């Protein structure tokens, strides 16, 4: 398959080094039915949490990756929540007394996010702000979030959006409570993405539809994003912004052509139909040359600087009320170049 | 295939009635990505509403019926948002002020819900109440919600909070706000239900997992199901609550066994796993002798009474932080038997 032939195949997967850092812990998962979620908890199973809390608010999301995780029930825990609910969240956090959070809870469609910035907000920055802070306050160890390349230099609100929770929950690590992001590029097959359109348009005998003749995207499977963020969280001491190296970019007129090869279905015409707002033909390359090393040659540290949390705390209060949140985001995100 | 074979093919279905209804209207779905939902969507597109606001707080639910309906991308507007946040909800009945809210929004998973009771409380009751109060403020001048079999004589946390959604929706009906209620079972291959667990289950090379040799539910298509709902939604006149004929009951053993037949794969087992907490062998059939014919064979109306709004609005504040949820419920709802 195409996922096959795209797949990075990192030859840094450390199994012991990820058993080690999950080995009986208890660990709460948000987004957990998600694309990225599932695959986090799949992995919290497979390397030895001793107990799971999945958080979700979507519940066919919750229902599925519960019933995937079935043969584990005993030591799993559903729960069907929005973070943005922070009484229920604290009673959760001090029921549960998790040790790791892994935060893959958000929204990432650029064009909904477009759309709908203020929900964009709302629900990345004021839910990663409250299960952040509700972490620190109930003595959660360890809170690793799941990042994006468009989270840097962003030309969209979602991007932007990612780019402040980095900021906040970055600036809240302490020697209590150890913080990593690690961002990536696009996971193969993922929700709502690329590879399934092209595979629905394709079964339907309809046209490809792609976006630009010269669009490029960076890809990893799930499940090599995954243990790589989860080798990323084990080594952090907290305050790193930890950036994966993705392999060679993909051209999406490539990855159509492929699919249309594969498939046997090269009756098949593509379209061309146009570069939507806020998407960029190019997405950031991850690793700056001056970024720093670990033992692991899939993974590297970026700079960051914290912020002060009173400054940003009254800027996410003015996100909640502005009249132009573009205009409010570039205030905490100076390098934010809305595409619109 | 097994859902051609449970299919209803009801001989009362409308579309002119279905077309004079929703002919220009600006409509808003809550739960517009859901299996539901999406289905309310495409009809209301194809019976000639004039803008369709989709509301769902799952992104990829939104983000696929937004996509599904491309072809008229011009009449659509996709918003990603809780039906909880009153605030927001509120600016957009006031932008866009929908005629007409159709409710699909809920949790619905006995299960989930009897291991999460209070977000159950919080999204279906509290979830409606501010979905229906801001309809009424902003002067909608329909509201029809969703609801299920579940919420008759109800034995789970689910059903019983579906019981208090129609109680509060159906109290808030008056000469300028008119709602009804549409109550009908099960529907073939809906978001995480049994036909795709057990063609799951098949692929899989693994024993279907049956709950209970005697269990049965009723079935219908989701077009169908939504068109009569649609119906429903046509003649009612305010206060309503309405019911479908689902047909004959199907024993979900003898769902299994034809799906068996079908993959020709006799070669499997089903396995008997037990009845689940709150779960009932025989839901309640849905049609009384006592009910109301309308001009359609498969749409009758069941009696109903408002409730004090006051004691039932006191009664949703104590939900909202009571310990004792299902006890709590039944003060609500006496004819819930919590099982
Ligand atoms: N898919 C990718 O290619 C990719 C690549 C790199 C980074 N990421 C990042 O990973 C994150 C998740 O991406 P994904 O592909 O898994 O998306 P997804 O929508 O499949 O998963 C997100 C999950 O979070 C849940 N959720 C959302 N808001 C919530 C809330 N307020 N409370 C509780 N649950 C909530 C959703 O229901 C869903 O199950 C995003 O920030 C995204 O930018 C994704
Ligand atoms: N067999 C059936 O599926 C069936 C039969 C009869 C009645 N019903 C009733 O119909 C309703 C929906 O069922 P479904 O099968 O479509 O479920 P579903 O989960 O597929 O759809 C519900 C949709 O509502 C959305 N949603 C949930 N809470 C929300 C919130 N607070 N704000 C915005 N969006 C929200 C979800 O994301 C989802 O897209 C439930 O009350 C259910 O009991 C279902
Ligand atoms: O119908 C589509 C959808 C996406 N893409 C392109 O394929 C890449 C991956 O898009 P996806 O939605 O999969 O994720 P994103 O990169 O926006 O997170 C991007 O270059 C898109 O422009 C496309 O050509 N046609
Ligand atoms: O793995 C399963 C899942 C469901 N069921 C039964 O199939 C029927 C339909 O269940 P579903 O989850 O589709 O919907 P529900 O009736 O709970 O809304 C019910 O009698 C369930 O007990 C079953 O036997 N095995
Ligand atoms: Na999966
Ligand atoms: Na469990
Ligand atoms: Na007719
Ligand atoms: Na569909």
């Amino acid at each position: 398959s195409i996922e096959d032939l795209l797949a990075r195949k990192p030859k840094d997967l450390d199994d012991s080094a990820v058993a080690a850092f999950l080995k009986d812990k208890v660990v709460l998962v948000s987004g957990a039915g998600g694309t990225i979620g599932s695959e986090l908890c799949k992995q919290c199973i497979k390397f030895g949490a001793k107990h799971l809390i999945m958080v979700d608010h979507s519940e066919y999301n919750l229902y599925k990756i519960n019933d995937d995780l079935n043969l584990y029930k005993e030591k799993i825990t559903p729960i069907l929540l929005s973070i943005l609910d922070k009484q229920s969240l604290d009673e959760v956090l001090k029921t549960y007394k998790p040790e790791l959070i892994l935060h893959a809870a958000a929204y990432k469609h650029v064009p909904l996010c477009e759309q709908n910035p203020h929900s964009a907000v709302i629900n990345n920055i004021l839910g990663t702000k409250i299960l952040c802070d509700s972490a620190k306050e109930n003595k959660v160890a360890k809170f690793v979030m799941i990042s994006s390349d468009k989270a840097v230099r962003p030309t969209n609100i979602m991007g932007c959006t990612k780019r402040v929770c980095e900021l906040y929950t970055l600036s809240m690590s302490d020697e209590n409570f150890e913080v990593a992001c690690v961002r990536f590029g696009n996971v193969l097959g993922s929700s709502g993405s690329v590879i399934p359109k092209f595979k629905a348009q394709i079964a339907n005998n309809e046209p490809l539809t792609l976006t630009h003749p010269d669009i490029v995207r960076y890809f990893m499977l799930v499940a090599e994003a995954v243990q790589l963020v989860l080798q990323a969280g084990a080594i952090a001491k907290g305050g790193e912004l930890f950036v994966l190296d993705m392999g060679k970019p993909v051209k999406i007129i490539d990855l159509a052509k492929k699919m249309l090869l594969l498939s046997n279905r090269n009756d098949l015409e593509i379209k061309i139909t146009g570069l939507r707002k806020g998407e960029k033909l190019y997405e950031e390359l991850l690793i700056d040359e001056n970024d720093a090393k670990t033992q692991y040659e899939s993974i590297f540290v970026a700079k960051n600087e914290k912020v002060d949390l009173d400054w940003l705390n009254k800027e996410i209060e003015n996100l909640q009320i502005c009249e132009d949140i573009s205009e409010a985001l570039l205030k905490i995100v100076p390098e934010f170049k809305h595409n619109k």
